[PDB]
DNA sequence: GTGGTGAGC
DNA sequence: GGCTCACCAC
Protein backbone atom coordinates (compact mmCIF):
# COMPACT_ATOMS: atom_id res chain seq x y z
CA UNK A 1 0.00 0.00 0.00
CA UNK A 2 1.19 4.05 -0.62
CA UNK A 3 2.53 2.60 -4.11
CA UNK A 4 2.15 0.24 -6.40
CA UNK A 5 3.15 -3.51 -6.04
CA UNK A 6 5.10 -3.55 -9.58
CA UNK A 7 7.90 -1.93 -10.22
CA UNK A 8 8.58 0.26 -13.52
CA UNK A 9 11.13 -2.87 -14.54
CA UNK A 10 8.32 -5.21 -14.72
CA UNK A 11 6.50 -2.87 -16.45
CA UNK A 12 8.96 -1.27 -18.86
CA UNK A 13 9.39 -5.29 -20.11
CA UNK A 14 6.19 -5.23 -21.49
CA UNK A 15 8.38 -3.26 -24.76
CA UNK A 16 10.72 -6.08 -25.18
CA UNK A 17 8.98 -8.91 -27.56
CA UNK A 18 11.62 -11.55 -25.94
CA UNK A 19 11.26 -10.76 -21.57
CA UNK A 20 7.72 -9.27 -22.09
CA UNK A 21 6.20 -12.65 -20.78
CA UNK A 22 8.05 -12.63 -17.85
CA UNK A 23 6.43 -9.38 -15.95
CA UNK A 24 3.46 -10.78 -14.48
CA UNK A 25 2.31 -7.56 -15.40
CA UNK A 26 1.85 -8.92 -19.01
CA UNK A 27 -1.51 -9.37 -20.81
CA UNK A 28 -1.48 -12.34 -23.65
CA UNK A 29 -4.60 -13.25 -25.56
CA UNK A 30 -5.23 -16.21 -26.63
CA UNK A 31 -7.69 -16.45 -29.90
CA UNK A 32 -9.65 -19.91 -30.81
CA UNK A 33 -12.27 -19.63 -33.84
CA UNK A 34 -15.87 -21.24 -33.11
CA UNK A 35 -16.70 -24.46 -35.33
CA UNK A 36 -13.68 -23.22 -37.79
CA UNK A 37 -14.36 -25.82 -40.39
CA UNK A 38 -18.51 -25.35 -39.95
CA UNK A 39 -18.00 -22.04 -40.68
CA UNK A 40 -15.55 -21.45 -43.45
CA UNK A 41 -18.60 -23.68 -45.01
CA UNK A 42 -20.90 -21.49 -43.71
CA UNK A 43 -19.62 -18.81 -45.01
CA UNK A 44 -18.66 -20.33 -48.58
CA UNK A 45 -22.03 -20.90 -49.37
CA UNK A 46 -23.71 -17.90 -48.74
CA UNK A 47 -25.32 -19.76 -45.42
CA UNK A 48 -25.89 -17.24 -42.31
CA UNK A 49 -24.15 -17.82 -38.70
CA UNK A 50 -27.85 -19.04 -37.75
CA UNK A 51 -28.18 -22.02 -39.76
CA UNK A 52 -27.46 -25.47 -38.37
CA UNK A 53 -24.63 -26.35 -40.97
CA UNK A 54 -22.91 -28.98 -39.88
CA UNK A 55 -19.12 -30.20 -41.65
CA UNK A 56 -19.06 -33.94 -42.51
CA UNK A 57 -16.49 -36.25 -44.13
CA UNK A 58 -17.85 -39.85 -45.13
CA UNK A 59 -20.15 -40.58 -43.00
CA UNK A 60 -19.05 -38.93 -39.77
CA UNK A 61 -19.28 -35.39 -38.59
CA UNK A 62 -16.34 -33.12 -37.68
CA UNK A 63 -17.28 -29.59 -37.34
CA UNK A 64 -20.90 -28.39 -35.34
CA UNK A 65 -21.75 -25.02 -36.07
CA UNK A 66 -23.49 -23.66 -32.80
CA UNK A 67 -26.72 -23.21 -34.92
CA UNK A 68 -27.32 -26.63 -34.95
CA UNK A 69 -25.96 -27.25 -31.39
CA UNK A 70 -28.86 -26.24 -29.77
CA UNK A 71 -30.34 -29.23 -31.22
CA UNK A 72 -27.87 -31.55 -29.50
CA UNK A 73 -26.28 -32.31 -32.55
CA UNK A 74 -22.57 -32.56 -31.34
CA UNK A 75 -19.54 -34.34 -33.31
CA UNK A 76 -19.74 -38.12 -31.86
CA UNK A 77 -23.17 -38.44 -33.89
CA UNK A 78 -23.35 -39.35 -37.83
CA UNK A 79 -25.02 -37.59 -40.24
CA UNK A 80 -27.32 -39.80 -40.57
CA UNK A 81 -28.37 -39.82 -36.99
CA UNK A 82 -28.04 -35.90 -36.50
CA UNK A 83 -30.77 -35.65 -38.89
CA UNK A 84 -33.04 -37.19 -36.76
CA UNK A 85 -32.17 -34.42 -34.32
CA UNK A 86 -32.61 -31.67 -37.09
CA UNK A 87 -33.96 -32.35 -39.87
CA UNK A 88 -33.51 -28.91 -41.59
CA UNK A 89 -29.61 -29.75 -40.80
CA UNK A 90 -27.36 -28.23 -43.69
CA UNK A 91 -24.63 -31.05 -44.19
CA UNK A 92 -21.88 -30.11 -46.19
CA UNK A 93 -19.33 -32.55 -46.85
CA UNK A 94 -15.56 -31.32 -47.84
CA UNK A 95 -13.94 -30.49 -50.53
CA UNK A 96 -11.90 -33.52 -52.09
CA UNK A 97 -9.51 -35.26 -54.54
CA UNK A 98 -10.45 -37.96 -56.97
CA UNK A 99 -8.33 -40.83 -57.60
CA UNK A 100 -6.64 -39.71 -60.84
CA UNK A 101 -6.93 -35.85 -60.93
CA UNK A 102 -4.96 -33.38 -59.52
CA UNK A 103 -7.05 -30.95 -58.24
CA UNK A 104 -9.51 -30.69 -55.27
CA UNK A 105 -13.30 -30.07 -55.60
CA UNK A 106 -16.73 -29.46 -54.01
CA UNK A 107 -19.18 -31.61 -54.54
CA UNK A 108 -22.15 -29.39 -53.01
CA UNK A 109 -25.53 -31.08 -53.04
CA UNK A 110 -23.55 -34.79 -52.81
CA UNK A 111 -22.97 -36.61 -49.39
CA UNK A 112 -24.06 -40.12 -48.30
CA UNK A 113 -26.86 -38.49 -46.47
CA UNK A 114 -28.49 -38.01 -50.45
CA UNK A 115 -30.55 -40.63 -51.69
CA UNK A 116 -30.07 -39.98 -55.41
CA UNK A 117 -27.38 -42.97 -55.62
CA UNK A 118 -25.01 -40.69 -58.39
CA UNK A 119 -25.07 -37.99 -55.63
CA UNK A 120 -22.84 -39.67 -53.66
CA UNK A 121 -18.81 -38.92 -53.03
CA UNK A 122 -17.61 -42.97 -52.57
CA UNK A 123 -14.46 -43.14 -50.05
CA UNK A 124 -13.38 -45.55 -52.17
CA UNK A 125 -12.11 -43.25 -54.84
CA UNK A 126 -11.77 -40.07 -53.07
CA UNK A 127 -9.76 -38.18 -50.32
CA UNK A 128 -10.69 -35.44 -48.09
CA UNK A 129 -8.72 -32.07 -48.73
CA UNK A 130 -8.23 -29.75 -46.01
CA UNK A 131 -6.53 -26.74 -48.06
CA UNK A 132 -9.89 -24.50 -48.10
CA UNK A 133 -9.72 -24.59 -44.21
CA UNK A 134 -5.89 -23.83 -44.33
CA UNK A 135 -6.56 -21.29 -46.87
CA UNK A 136 -8.77 -19.04 -44.31
CA UNK A 137 -6.43 -20.43 -41.47
CA UNK A 138 -3.76 -18.21 -43.26
CA UNK A 139 -5.94 -15.07 -43.96
CA UNK A 140 -7.06 -14.55 -39.97
CA UNK A 141 -3.59 -15.07 -39.35
CA UNK A 142 -2.58 -12.37 -41.96
CA UNK A 143 -4.78 -10.21 -40.25
CA UNK A 144 -3.33 -10.75 -36.67
CA UNK A 145 0.19 -10.28 -37.99
CA UNK A 146 -1.35 -6.76 -38.51
CA UNK A 147 -2.52 -5.73 -35.30
CA UNK A 148 0.22 -7.34 -33.34
CA UNK A 149 3.86 -7.62 -33.42
CA UNK A 150 4.12 -11.21 -31.86
CA UNK A 151 1.87 -13.63 -32.53
CA UNK A 152 1.88 -17.33 -31.89
CA UNK A 153 0.04 -20.04 -33.99
CA UNK A 154 -1.05 -22.60 -31.66
CA UNK A 155 -3.15 -24.72 -34.09
CA UNK A 156 -4.98 -24.37 -37.39
CA UNK A 157 -7.67 -22.00 -35.59
CA UNK A 158 -5.83 -21.12 -32.65
CA UNK A 159 -3.27 -18.12 -31.95
CA UNK A 160 -1.95 -16.48 -29.32
CA UNK A 161 -0.71 -12.92 -29.00
CA UNK A 162 1.26 -10.91 -27.31
CA UNK A 163 -0.28 -7.51 -26.14
CA UNK A 164 2.47 -6.09 -24.29
CA UNK A 165 3.31 -3.69 -26.64
CA UNK A 166 0.24 -2.30 -28.13
CA UNK A 167 -0.63 -1.86 -24.25
CA UNK A 168 2.74 -0.22 -23.09
CA UNK A 169 2.26 2.44 -25.61
CA UNK A 170 -1.16 2.87 -25.04
CA UNK A 171 -0.54 3.40 -21.23
CA UNK A 172 1.68 6.05 -22.53
CA UNK A 173 1.61 7.42 -25.80
CA UNK A 174 -2.01 7.70 -26.15
CA UNK A 175 -3.61 11.05 -26.91
CA UNK A 176 -7.15 9.73 -28.49
CA UNK A 177 -8.72 7.29 -26.23
CA UNK A 178 -11.76 8.80 -24.27
CA UNK A 179 -12.51 6.90 -20.92
CA UNK A 180 -16.12 8.90 -20.53
CA UNK A 181 -17.62 12.50 -21.85
CA UNK A 182 -14.40 14.96 -21.49
CA UNK A 183 -11.92 12.53 -19.76
CA UNK A 184 -9.25 11.03 -21.94
CA UNK A 185 -6.24 8.72 -20.95
CA UNK A 186 -3.61 11.71 -21.58
CA UNK A 187 -5.00 13.40 -18.48
CA UNK A 188 -6.13 10.32 -16.19
CA UNK A 189 -2.34 9.02 -16.29
CA UNK A 190 -0.63 12.21 -16.24
CA UNK A 191 1.54 11.03 -13.43
CA UNK A 192 2.50 7.87 -14.90
CA UNK A 193 3.20 9.29 -18.06
CA UNK A 194 4.63 12.54 -16.72
CA UNK A 195 7.14 10.55 -14.76
CA UNK A 196 7.75 8.05 -17.45
CA UNK A 197 9.79 10.57 -19.66
CA UNK A 198 11.32 12.21 -16.17
CA UNK A 199 13.38 9.25 -16.46
CA UNK A 200 13.40 10.04 -12.73
CA UNK A 201 13.28 6.56 -11.28
CA UNK A 202 15.30 3.82 -10.35
CA UNK A 203 14.09 0.41 -12.66
CA UNK A 204 13.42 -0.82 -9.12
CA UNK A 205 10.88 1.88 -7.73
CA UNK A 206 7.87 0.20 -7.37
CA UNK A 207 5.20 1.80 -9.96
CA UNK A 208 2.77 4.77 -8.04
CA UNK A 209 -0.58 4.37 -6.83
CA UNK A 210 -3.25 3.97 -10.10
CA UNK A 211 -4.67 7.36 -10.48
CA UNK A 212 -8.01 7.03 -8.61
CA UNK A 213 -9.30 8.53 -12.30
CA UNK A 214 -8.22 5.57 -14.14
CA UNK A 215 -10.79 3.29 -12.09
CA UNK A 216 -13.41 4.73 -14.56
CA UNK A 217 -11.32 2.56 -17.17
CA UNK A 218 -13.80 -0.47 -19.04
CA UNK A 219 -13.24 -3.94 -19.45
CA UNK A 220 -14.36 -5.40 -22.71
CA UNK A 221 -16.00 -8.39 -22.48
CA UNK A 222 -16.65 -10.47 -19.62
CA UNK A 223 -14.28 -10.21 -16.16
CA UNK A 224 -14.37 -13.49 -14.57
CA UNK A 225 -15.25 -11.96 -11.37
CA UNK A 226 -17.28 -14.61 -8.96
CA UNK A 227 -16.06 -12.99 -5.37
CA UNK A 228 -16.93 -9.33 -6.88
CA UNK A 229 -13.88 -7.75 -6.37
CA UNK A 230 -13.21 -4.35 -7.72
CA UNK A 231 -12.43 -4.30 -11.53
CA UNK A 232 -9.51 -2.06 -11.20
CA UNK A 233 -7.09 -1.81 -8.77
CA UNK A 234 -3.28 -1.78 -9.80
CA UNK A 235 -1.63 -1.55 -13.12
CA UNK A 236 -1.75 -5.19 -13.96
CA UNK A 237 -5.48 -4.62 -14.07
CA UNK A 238 -5.29 -1.14 -15.60
CA UNK A 239 -3.08 -3.05 -18.95
CA UNK A 240 -5.36 -5.85 -19.42
CA UNK A 241 -8.36 -3.59 -19.81
CA UNK A 242 -6.41 -2.14 -22.64
CA UNK A 243 -5.96 -5.33 -23.68
CA UNK A 244 -9.14 -6.76 -23.82
CA UNK A 245 -10.12 -3.02 -25.15
CA UNK A 246 -7.49 -3.70 -28.40
CA UNK A 247 -8.15 -7.08 -28.15
CA UNK A 248 -11.71 -6.34 -29.37
CA UNK A 249 -10.52 -4.55 -32.00
CA UNK A 250 -8.81 -7.51 -33.98
CA UNK A 251 -11.28 -9.91 -33.02
CA UNK A 252 -13.97 -7.62 -34.91
CA UNK A 253 -11.25 -7.35 -38.17
CA UNK A 254 -11.35 -11.15 -38.79
CA UNK A 255 -15.56 -11.14 -37.99
CA UNK A 256 -15.68 -8.05 -40.82
CA UNK A 257 -13.02 -9.02 -43.17
CA UNK A 258 -13.64 -12.95 -43.15
CA UNK A 259 -16.59 -13.17 -41.04
CA UNK A 260 -15.50 -15.91 -38.77
CA UNK A 261 -16.51 -15.69 -34.58
CA UNK A 262 -14.14 -16.21 -32.25
CA UNK A 263 -13.87 -17.09 -28.15
CA UNK A 264 -11.23 -15.15 -26.63
CA UNK A 265 -9.10 -15.30 -23.05
CA UNK A 266 -7.04 -12.79 -21.27
CA UNK A 267 -4.36 -13.20 -18.67
CA UNK A 268 -1.12 -13.17 -17.61
CA UNK A 269 -0.26 -16.44 -18.90
CA UNK A 270 -1.03 -18.51 -22.03
CA UNK A 271 -1.67 -21.61 -20.14
CA UNK A 272 -4.90 -19.52 -18.64
CA UNK A 273 -5.74 -18.10 -21.85
CA UNK A 274 -5.67 -21.16 -23.12
CA UNK A 275 -8.52 -22.02 -20.50
CA UNK A 276 -10.54 -18.72 -20.46
CA UNK A 277 -11.29 -18.97 -24.23
CA UNK A 278 -13.04 -21.83 -24.01
CA UNK A 279 -14.78 -20.72 -20.74
CA UNK A 280 -17.11 -19.47 -23.23
CA UNK A 281 -18.28 -20.04 -26.76
CA UNK A 282 -19.31 -18.65 -29.49
CA UNK A 283 -18.04 -15.21 -30.30
CA UNK A 284 -17.18 -14.01 -26.32
CA UNK A 285 -13.70 -13.06 -24.43
CA UNK A 286 -13.04 -14.11 -21.52
CA UNK A 287 -11.05 -12.18 -18.75
CA UNK A 288 -8.84 -13.57 -15.65
CA UNK A 289 -7.47 -10.83 -13.60
CA UNK A 290 -4.66 -11.67 -11.92
CA UNK A 291 -6.38 -11.36 -8.23
CA UNK A 292 -8.88 -13.63 -10.06
CA UNK A 293 -6.62 -16.65 -11.03
CA UNK A 294 -7.53 -18.28 -8.44
CA UNK A 295 -11.41 -17.81 -8.34
CA UNK A 296 -11.19 -18.96 -11.81
CA UNK A 297 -8.98 -21.96 -11.56
CA UNK A 298 -11.02 -23.62 -8.49
CA UNK A 299 -14.64 -22.29 -10.35
CA UNK A 300 -15.28 -26.35 -10.63
CA UNK A 301 -14.49 -26.84 -14.18
CA UNK A 302 -10.55 -27.63 -14.12
CA UNK A 303 -8.62 -30.18 -13.21
CA UNK A 304 -4.62 -31.19 -13.72
CA UNK A 305 -5.31 -32.80 -16.47
CA UNK A 306 -7.25 -30.20 -18.07
CA UNK A 307 -3.92 -28.15 -18.64
CA UNK A 308 -2.46 -28.55 -21.91
CA UNK A 309 0.84 -31.06 -22.37
CA UNK A 310 -0.18 -32.07 -18.86
CA UNK A 311 -3.63 -34.06 -19.79
CA UNK A 312 -2.29 -37.24 -21.99
CA UNK A 313 -0.65 -39.29 -19.85
CA UNK A 314 1.85 -37.44 -17.31
CA UNK A 315 -1.01 -35.90 -16.06
CA UNK A 316 -2.64 -39.44 -15.14
CA UNK A 317 0.63 -40.14 -13.59
CA UNK A 318 0.90 -37.50 -11.83
CA UNK A 319 -2.03 -38.77 -9.87
CA UNK A 320 -0.46 -41.67 -8.72
CA UNK A 321 2.31 -39.96 -7.76
CA UNK A 322 0.77 -37.35 -6.06
CA UNK A 323 -2.72 -38.90 -4.91
CA UNK A 324 -4.34 -35.96 -6.04
CA UNK A 325 -8.29 -36.44 -5.57
CA UNK A 326 -10.51 -36.50 -8.11
CA UNK A 327 -11.83 -33.41 -7.90
CA UNK A 328 -10.31 -29.90 -6.29
CA UNK A 329 -7.67 -31.55 -7.55
CA UNK A 330 -5.68 -28.17 -8.79
CA UNK A 331 -6.12 -26.36 -5.07
CA UNK A 332 -5.20 -29.30 -3.94
CA UNK A 333 -1.64 -29.33 -5.32
CA UNK A 334 -1.78 -25.47 -3.82
CA UNK A 335 -2.59 -25.94 -0.48
CA UNK A 336 -0.36 -28.55 0.03
CA UNK A 337 3.01 -27.14 -1.32
CA UNK A 338 2.72 -23.34 0.26
CA UNK A 339 6.26 -23.25 0.38
CA UNK A 340 7.51 -22.78 -2.80
CA UNK A 341 8.53 -24.95 -6.08
CA UNK A 342 11.75 -26.70 -3.75
CA UNK A 343 9.65 -28.40 -1.43
CA UNK A 344 7.74 -30.41 -3.93
CA UNK A 345 11.04 -31.11 -5.36
CA UNK A 346 11.94 -33.20 -3.52
CA UNK A 347 9.03 -34.83 -2.87
CA UNK A 348 9.43 -36.00 -6.08
CA UNK A 349 12.53 -37.79 -5.32
CA UNK A 350 10.74 -39.53 -2.04
CA UNK A 351 8.02 -40.84 -4.10
CA UNK A 352 9.83 -42.40 -7.54
CA UNK A 353 13.34 -44.19 -5.70
CA UNK A 354 11.46 -46.95 -3.88
CA UNK A 355 8.71 -49.86 -5.13
CA UNK A 356 5.94 -47.62 -6.97
CA UNK A 357 6.39 -47.65 -10.32
CA UNK A 358 9.27 -48.51 -13.22
CA UNK A 359 11.66 -46.06 -15.10
CA UNK A 360 9.71 -47.87 -18.19
CA UNK A 361 6.53 -46.56 -18.05
CA UNK A 362 6.44 -42.66 -16.33
CA UNK A 363 7.11 -39.46 -18.35
CA UNK A 364 8.78 -38.29 -15.33
CA UNK A 365 12.40 -37.23 -15.98
CA UNK A 366 14.35 -37.90 -12.84
CA UNK A 367 17.57 -35.74 -13.47
CA UNK A 368 14.99 -32.74 -14.16
CA UNK A 369 12.61 -33.15 -11.70
CA UNK A 370 13.02 -29.31 -10.79
CA UNK A 371 11.13 -28.47 -13.91
CA UNK A 372 8.12 -30.23 -13.38
CA UNK A 373 8.57 -29.08 -9.97
CA UNK A 374 8.50 -25.28 -10.67
CA UNK A 375 5.70 -26.08 -13.43
CA UNK A 376 3.04 -27.42 -11.01
CA UNK A 377 3.81 -25.19 -8.22
CA UNK A 378 3.04 -22.11 -10.79
CA UNK A 379 0.14 -23.43 -12.79
CA UNK A 380 -1.14 -24.10 -9.79
CA UNK A 381 -1.33 -20.49 -8.89
CA UNK A 382 -1.51 -19.78 -12.56
CA UNK A 383 1.69 -18.58 -12.92
CA UNK A 384 3.34 -20.51 -15.40
CA UNK A 385 4.66 -17.80 -18.14
CA UNK A 386 5.57 -19.43 -21.25
CA UNK A 387 7.33 -17.27 -23.85
CA UNK A 388 5.35 -17.27 -27.25
CA UNK A 389 7.45 -19.04 -30.09
CA UNK A 390 7.13 -20.50 -33.51
CA UNK A 391 6.23 -23.86 -34.55
CA UNK A 392 9.46 -25.73 -35.32
CA UNK A 393 10.09 -25.79 -38.75
CA UNK A 394 8.42 -28.88 -40.87
CA UNK A 395 10.41 -32.20 -40.62
CA UNK A 396 7.82 -34.07 -42.77
CA UNK A 397 4.92 -34.30 -44.86
CA UNK A 398 2.87 -37.37 -45.65
CA UNK A 399 -0.25 -37.83 -48.29
CA UNK A 400 -1.63 -40.97 -47.05
CA UNK A 401 -4.43 -43.00 -48.13
CA UNK A 402 -5.92 -46.01 -46.19
CA UNK A 403 -7.34 -48.08 -49.02
CA UNK A 404 -10.32 -50.24 -48.85
CA UNK A 405 -12.51 -52.08 -51.40
CA UNK A 406 -10.91 -53.43 -54.15
CA UNK A 407 -9.75 -50.45 -55.96
CA UNK A 408 -6.03 -50.65 -56.20
CA UNK A 409 -5.06 -53.81 -58.26
CA UNK A 410 -2.85 -52.07 -60.89
CA UNK A 411 -0.19 -49.90 -60.81
CA UNK A 412 -2.12 -47.70 -62.96
CA UNK A 413 -4.58 -47.37 -60.12
CA UNK A 414 -1.49 -46.35 -57.80
CA UNK A 415 -0.04 -44.11 -59.98
CA UNK A 416 -3.78 -42.74 -60.45
CA UNK A 417 -3.20 -42.12 -56.38
CA UNK A 418 0.34 -40.44 -56.56
CA UNK A 419 -1.22 -37.71 -58.64
CA UNK A 420 -3.41 -37.04 -55.96
CA UNK A 421 -0.36 -37.01 -53.14
CA UNK A 422 1.23 -35.32 -55.63
CA UNK A 423 -1.30 -32.34 -55.59
CA UNK A 424 -2.16 -32.28 -52.11
CA UNK A 425 1.68 -31.94 -51.01
CA UNK A 426 2.45 -29.44 -53.80
CA UNK A 427 -0.28 -27.66 -51.70
CA UNK A 428 1.26 -27.94 -48.25
CA UNK A 429 4.43 -26.81 -49.97
CA UNK A 430 3.64 -23.68 -51.08
CA UNK A 431 1.52 -22.63 -47.78
CA UNK A 432 4.54 -23.27 -46.10
CA UNK A 433 6.74 -20.83 -48.30
CA UNK A 434 4.21 -18.32 -47.94
CA UNK A 435 4.22 -19.24 -44.04
CA UNK A 436 8.55 -18.77 -43.39
CA UNK A 437 8.52 -16.24 -46.93
CA UNK A 438 11.53 -18.44 -47.75
CA UNK A 439 11.58 -21.13 -50.69
CA UNK A 440 11.40 -24.73 -49.91
CA UNK A 441 11.88 -27.76 -51.85
CA UNK A 442 12.17 -31.41 -50.55
CA UNK A 443 15.96 -33.08 -51.53
CA UNK A 444 14.19 -36.91 -50.79
CA UNK A 445 10.61 -38.19 -51.39
CA UNK A 446 9.52 -42.15 -50.49
CA UNK A 447 6.72 -44.30 -51.11
CA UNK A 448 4.96 -46.80 -48.72
CA UNK A 449 2.34 -49.41 -48.92
CA UNK A 450 0.73 -52.20 -47.15
CA UNK A 451 -0.13 -55.31 -49.41
CA UNK A 452 -3.44 -57.77 -49.05
CA UNK A 453 -1.81 -59.38 -46.25
CA UNK A 454 -0.95 -56.04 -44.76
CA UNK A 455 2.56 -56.61 -45.07
CA UNK A 456 5.10 -53.15 -45.79
CA UNK A 457 7.26 -52.14 -49.01
CA UNK A 458 8.81 -49.06 -48.84
CA UNK A 459 11.05 -46.94 -51.34
CA UNK A 460 13.26 -43.94 -50.16
CA UNK A 461 15.18 -41.75 -52.83
CA UNK A 462 16.28 -38.40 -54.11
CA UNK A 463 14.39 -36.26 -56.60
CA UNK A 464 16.17 -34.49 -59.27
CA UNK A 465 15.37 -30.96 -60.32
CA UNK A 466 15.60 -30.27 -63.89
CA UNK A 467 15.69 -26.73 -64.06
CA UNK A 468 15.50 -25.51 -60.32
CA UNK A 469 12.29 -24.48 -58.45
CA UNK A 470 9.61 -26.44 -59.78
CA UNK A 471 7.92 -29.81 -57.98
CA UNK A 472 3.90 -30.54 -59.01
CA UNK A 473 5.50 -32.60 -61.69
CA UNK A 474 8.68 -33.74 -61.16
CA UNK A 475 7.83 -34.95 -57.65
CA UNK A 476 5.39 -37.66 -59.77
CA UNK A 477 8.03 -38.09 -61.81
CA UNK A 478 10.41 -40.07 -59.74
CA UNK A 479 7.18 -40.86 -57.11
CA UNK A 480 5.98 -43.37 -60.04
CA UNK A 481 9.28 -44.80 -60.26
CA UNK A 482 9.18 -46.51 -56.89
CA UNK A 483 5.76 -47.39 -57.16
CA UNK A 484 7.25 -49.56 -60.09
CA UNK A 485 10.01 -51.13 -58.51
CA UNK A 486 7.89 -52.13 -55.46
CA UNK A 487 5.54 -53.72 -57.54
CA UNK A 488 8.45 -55.62 -59.42
CA UNK A 489 9.73 -56.18 -55.94
CA UNK A 490 6.84 -58.34 -55.30
CA UNK A 491 5.39 -59.91 -58.28
CA UNK A 492 4.42 -63.10 -57.06
CA UNK A 493 3.66 -62.54 -53.12
CA UNK A 494 1.02 -60.86 -51.47
CA UNK A 495 0.58 -57.99 -52.86
CA UNK A 496 -2.65 -56.54 -54.61
CA UNK A 497 -5.02 -55.49 -53.67
CA UNK A 498 -3.28 -52.97 -51.69
CA UNK A 499 -5.18 -51.49 -48.48
CA UNK A 500 -2.84 -48.34 -48.01
CA UNK A 501 -0.33 -46.49 -50.13
CA UNK A 502 1.06 -43.23 -49.62
CA UNK A 503 4.01 -40.37 -50.36
CA UNK A 504 6.44 -38.68 -47.55
CA UNK A 505 8.77 -36.32 -48.12
CA UNK A 506 11.74 -35.08 -46.26
CA UNK A 507 15.29 -34.05 -45.94
CA UNK A 508 13.88 -30.30 -46.68
CA UNK A 509 15.84 -27.34 -48.00
CA UNK A 510 14.90 -23.59 -46.81
CA UNK A 511 16.82 -21.51 -49.06
C1' DG B 1 15.76 -47.21 -39.98
C1' DT B 2 10.53 -47.44 -38.17
C1' DG B 3 5.58 -48.86 -36.62
C1' DG B 4 3.60 -48.13 -32.48
C1' DT B 5 0.93 -45.17 -30.77
C1' DG B 6 0.27 -40.69 -27.88
C1' DA B 7 -1.29 -36.03 -28.90
C1' DG B 8 -4.13 -33.01 -31.35
C1' DC B 9 -6.39 -30.61 -35.47
C1' DG C 1 -15.56 -43.23 -35.44
C1' DG C 2 -10.92 -40.02 -39.47
C1' DC C 3 -5.98 -38.17 -41.00
C1' DT C 4 -1.48 -36.09 -40.10
C1' DC C 5 3.08 -35.99 -37.34
C1' DA C 6 6.90 -36.36 -34.04
C1' DC C 7 9.49 -39.45 -31.45
C1' DC C 8 11.99 -43.53 -29.53
C1' DA C 9 12.44 -48.46 -27.42
C1' DC C 10 12.98 -53.28 -29.24
N1 LIG D 1 -12.66 -35.84 -33.96
C1 LIG D 1 -12.35 -34.99 -34.95
N2 LIG D 1 -12.55 -35.42 -36.25
C2 LIG D 1 -12.26 -34.60 -37.32
N3 LIG D 1 -11.76 -33.34 -37.18
C3 LIG D 1 -11.57 -32.92 -35.89
C4 LIG D 1 -11.84 -33.70 -34.73
N4 LIG D 1 -11.54 -33.00 -33.60
C5 LIG D 1 -11.09 -31.82 -34.05
N5 LIG D 1 -11.09 -31.74 -35.43
C6 LIG D 1 -10.65 -30.56 -36.21
C7 LIG D 1 -11.53 -30.19 -37.41
C8 LIG D 1 -12.09 -28.83 -37.04
O1 LIG D 1 -12.23 -27.96 -38.09
C9 LIG D 1 -11.20 -28.32 -35.96
C10 LIG D 1 -11.95 -27.42 -35.04
O2 LIG D 1 -11.17 -26.93 -33.98
P1 LIG D 1 -11.42 -27.38 -32.46
O3 LIG D 1 -10.39 -26.66 -31.69
O4 LIG D 1 -11.52 -28.88 -32.37
O5 LIG D 1 -12.91 -26.84 -32.09
P2 LIG D 1 -14.16 -26.48 -33.06
O6 LIG D 1 -13.85 -25.33 -33.91
O7 LIG D 1 -14.64 -27.72 -33.74
O8 LIG D 1 -15.18 -26.05 -31.93
P3 LIG D 1 -14.94 -24.96 -30.79
O9 LIG D 1 -16.00 -23.78 -31.15
O10 LIG D 1 -15.37 -25.60 -29.52
O11 LIG D 1 -13.55 -24.40 -30.95
O12 LIG D 1 -10.72 -29.47 -35.29
CA1 LIG E 1 -12.08 -23.92 -32.47
CA1 LIG F 1 -8.63 -25.70 -31.09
Amino acid sequence: GRMSKFTWKELIQLGSPSKAYESSLACIAHIDMNAFFAQVEQMRCGLSKEDPVVCVQWNSIIAVSYAARKYGISRMDTIQEALKKCSNLIPIHTAVFKKGEDFWQYHDGCGSWVQDPAKQISVEDHKVSLEPYRRESRKALKIFKSACDLVERASIDEVFLDLGRICFNMLMFDNEYELTGDLKLKDALSNIREAFIGGNYDINSHLPLIPEKIKSLKFEGDVFNPEGRDLITDWDDVILALGSQVCKGIRDSIKDILGYTTSCGLSSTKNVCKLASNYKKPDAQTIVKNDCLLDFLDCGKFEITSFWTLGGVLGKELIDVLDLPHENSIKHIRETWPDNAGQLKEFLDAKVKQSDYDRSTSNIDPLKTADLAEKLFKLSRGRYGLPLSSRPVVKSMMSNKNLRGKSCNSIVDCISWLEVFCAELTSRIQDLEQEYNKIVIPRTVSISLKTKSYEVYRKSGPVAYKGINFQSHELLKVGIKFVTDLDIKGKNKSYYPLTKLSMTITNFDII
